[PDB]
């Protein structure tokens, strides 16, 4: 084993922050990147304490499909990452990169990524040491023959040379039960038992229509848990809006994939974190975003969906690490073995844990997430763990997975209801998580949660999730409801069918859009309330810390009942939000 280039792992976790060519000024002899950041920029604009757990991931996009084209931008841009001088110290600090080396299966009429060799790869390895790893993402709609043999070759070059492999991929067509051999093709398989170490594997959750959100999530899990992966993550994506087919927030009618520019512009801020909790949650560290331009920004600034939300969120995953392995295994109950394609994918856990086909959120924290390995894979590694003995591991074909029903009943044996309403909430040690699981359905929830003898009841609009920790004195709260108003991108439609005939926006009016309207003269939604009771409260708490999102929320008010020892407490907010409250129980 050769020392690792960096560490990826709960203490350590990693948020990629994806720069992707600009092919047209390529052909114009200029080295950019779509949306105008620059690679010396965009560095220097991540915040000093985010730094050390954030590479820049390099993406060929649509560079020229011949050779030289990649190999050329990425030398370019690996020069300029070498070479970097912090201005403040004047030292050379080399910037950490991860190159996107396969996607749309290498093919050549898909991407220049096709021209690039392992063998130069390897040449770039031993170049530069600020290349920290690889990526692949996005072939389950295109499998290429020779798929898996080509990833074995890029884990066992990360491996050769302390580097990382990331493969980000989602469950359609069996994609990653494949990956793993299913089918035969078993060189990653055999690649993975040597180099696990050296892997990561994500979700890629962009195919949304697909529906194959919640198992690709639980094989990532499961993965791990089982050492097929070092760690796991997700790439998250707001192109999901356009795959189902949505348009104007809570609007009747579907538009199907018509209006992509509009669409991936349209999902609430909110949502990406809610999203990003089933993550971390679950014992993942690796954080990914498409659309770029919505997700992180413009011109070297943050979008307001970055800096209120992802970045608040990773700040968060760094100063309370992830679960660790062990500790997700020891709440480990049930562990699937076996092909969730031949099990309806999706509809597996539809009333389950998810209210729908479509969704990359759950209903309820109940189970967390099941984690499962392909059918193709022994779960060796894993009984051999320690902390693995009062697993129930069972096999997908079990009557106890049979049906919807059959699944619940024996999964609510195993896993014990842990609070009331109709809402999505999961537990980690003193802390409640709690979210609104409605993806485009204007329609408040409430929750009742329980700190031992201590009452929490909560109420919720869509896109709102909150921590909620017990700590000696009271309760640290964070919150984030923040959801700007998308609306005006859907002008001049009354309805779905009106909507579909929009003029297209392009890849190039949405970045002007995002630069115009959305970077400045952003229009804000509407502040939203919600509630938290406590029950059990001896006096009116007091609150200390409170900050969020600049003007985006009224000072909270909080009602004190002597009578009942308990208080209401109502915010009013669109945006990020904390505080703490001091109190101590009757
Ligand atoms: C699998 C799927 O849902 N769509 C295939 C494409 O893969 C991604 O799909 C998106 C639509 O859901 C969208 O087309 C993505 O590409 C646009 O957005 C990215 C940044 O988010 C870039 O700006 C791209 O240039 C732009 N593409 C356009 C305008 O066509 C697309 O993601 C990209 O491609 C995949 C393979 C992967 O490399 C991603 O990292 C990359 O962002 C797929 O690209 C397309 C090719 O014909 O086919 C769809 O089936």
């Amino acid at each position: 084993e050769v020392d690792k280039r960096r560490e990826i792992n709960n203490e350590h976790p990693l948020l990629m922050m994806p720069l992707y060519a600009n092919g047209e000024e390529f052909n114009q002899g200029k080295y950019t990147f779509w949306g105008g950041d620059t690679l010396t920029g965009k560095w220097e604009n991540i915040p000093d304490d985010l730094k050390p757990y954030t590479v820049i991931q390099l993406h060929p996009d649509d560079l020229p499909k011949r050779d030289g084209a990649a190999r050329d931008f990425y030398e370019h841009m690996l020069e300029e990452a070498a070479k970097y001088v912090n201005p403040k110290t004047g030292k050379n600090e080399p910037i950490p990169v991860i190159l996107t080396v396969y996607t749309a299966g290498n093919m050549p009429y898909y991407t220049s990524a096709h021209w690039l060799s392992t063998s130069w790869i390897d040449k770039m390895y031993q170049k530069y040491p600020n290349l920290h790893g690889i990526f692949s993402t996005a072939s389950y709609w295109i499998w290429a023959n020779d798929i898996e043999n080509k990833a074995a070759d890029y884990l066992k070059v990360s491996a050769k040379n302390g580097g990382y492999f990331i493969w980000a991929e989602q469950n359609v067509g069996s994609a990653i039960e494949k990956a793993f051999g299913k089918n035969g093709k078993i060189a990653f398989q055999k690649s993975v038992d040597k180099y696990w170490k050296n892997l990561i594997f994500m979700f890629k959750n962009t195919p949304a229509a697909e529906g194959n959100d919640s198992t690709t999530e639980s094989y990532m899990k499961g993965l791990w848990l089982s050492n097929h992966t070092y760690q796991w993550g997700g790439l998250m994506d707001t192109w999901k809006w356009y795959e189902t087919g949505k348009w104007k927030l809570f609007a009747s009618g579907n538009i199907g994939k018509s209006q992509g520019d509009r669409q991936w512009l349209t999902e609430p801020e909110s949502m990406l974190g809610e999203e990003a909790l089933g993550v971390y949650l679950n014992g993942g560290v690796v954080y990914n975003f498409e659309h770029p331009a919505y997700t992180y920004g413009v011109n070297n600034k943050e979008s307001l969906l970055f800096s209120e939300v992802i970045k608040e969120f990773f700040r968060y995953v760094i100063a309370h690490p992830a679960p660790s392995k062990e500790k997700v295994l020891e709440d480990t109950k049930v562990f699937i073995h076996g092909d969730y394609s031949n099990k309806g994918n999706g509809k597996f856990f539809v009333n389950v844990n998810t209210d729908r086909e479509q969704t990359p959120l759950y209903m309820t924290g109940r189970y967390n997430v099941i984690p499962a390995i392909p059918g193709v894979l022994k779960t060796d590694k894993l009984k051999e763990s320690v902390s693995s003995s009062r697993i129930q591991i069972k096999e997908i074909t079990s009557p106890e997975f049979s049906s919807t029903q059959a699944r619940k009943e024996y999964l609510n044996k195993l896993y014990p209801m842990n609070y009331e309403g109709d809402i999505f909430a999961q537990k980690l040690d003193n802390r409640w998580f709690v979210y609104n699981y409605k993806v485009n359905e204007n329609v408040k929830q409430t929750g009742k949660l329980k700190f031992n003898s201590l009452e929490m009841n909560v109420e919720f609009e869509p896109h709102t999730y909150g921590i909620f920790e017990r700590i000696s004195n009271g309760l640290k709260v964070n919150l984030n409801n923040f959801r700007t108003n998308k609306d005006s991108l859907w002008s001049n439609a009354q309805d779905a069918n009106q909507a579909k005939k929009l003029p297209q926006l392009t890849k190039k009016g949405a970045i002007k859009w995002i630069e115009e309207h959305y970077i400045k003269d952003t229009q804000f939604g509407e502040k939203r309330v919600t509630k938290i009771v406590l029950r059990g409260i001896d006096k009116l708490p007091t609150i200390h810390s409170l900050s969020g999102t600049n003007n985006s929320y009224d000072q909270p008010s909080l009602n004190f009942d002597q009578k009942n020892h308990m208080v209401t407490i109502t915010i009013n907010s669109n945006g990020n939000l904390e505080f703490e409250l001091h109190f101590l129980e009757h």
